């Protein structure tokens, strides 16, 4: 298993958090996703054989948020 | 038809806008609802015999926003 924290800009409220958690948690291989809204950190745990960091970042950017470099 | 504008604090994005639009619009007696995020204002047209200003304000507060 891998555990990664992504730095995300543009989330402003708990609806934004729920959009990210729903979109990331629907990727095959993710086991958990939680967000620290104040810090703009998205914590994810996943099976890297089934899903990549980039897949997760692309899901977040598809929801309109920017993922730091 | 009756109308009311409410000043609403706490909305921060288009998800908030939609939450307000949905919860107010779902109230029996509401004819139309417009949210201005930038101005923090909500305009509602409604049948005051079926829904009240307080019902509208309460629906907005139940979504987590303050009503002035
Ligand atoms: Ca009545
Ligand atoms: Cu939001
Ligand atoms: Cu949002
Ligand atoms: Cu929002
Ligand atoms: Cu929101």
């Amino acid at each position: 298993m891998e555990q990664k924290t992504l730095q995300v800009e543009g989330m402003s409220c708990q609806h934004c958090v729920k959009a990210v958690e729903t979109s990331v948690g629907e990727l095959d291989g993710v086991s958990a996703v939680h967000v620290n809204l104040e810090a703009g950190k998205v914590d994810v745990s996943f099976d890297a054989d089934k899903v990549s960091v980039k897949d997760i970042a692309d899901a977040i950017e598809d929801q309109g948020y920017d993922v730091a470099k």
